[PDB]
């Protein structure tokens, strides 16, 4: 059980989830098996896992500036 997984359950699929997150179906599978998402995406997943499971993303590595 993780945020990425519960967001699959909530939206009903990984194709729906990945379309919403702006990634591919494979990226979701990596993130779920990784147990975390890249910087700036957990926000959306945490909408779908709001009171089910607390979500966490990585902090900015390269980012910019």
């Amino acid at each position: 059980m993780n945020a990425i997984d519960i967001a699959i359950n909530k939206l009903g699929s990984v194709s729906a989830l990945a379309a919403a997150l702006g990634v591919n179906q494979s990226a979701i599978s990596q993130w779920r098996a990784r147990g975390r998402v890249p910087a700036g995406r957990c926000i959306d997943i945490e909408l779908y896992t709001d009171g089910r499971v607390e979500c966490r993303e990585l902090r900015p590595d390269v980012f910019g500036a």
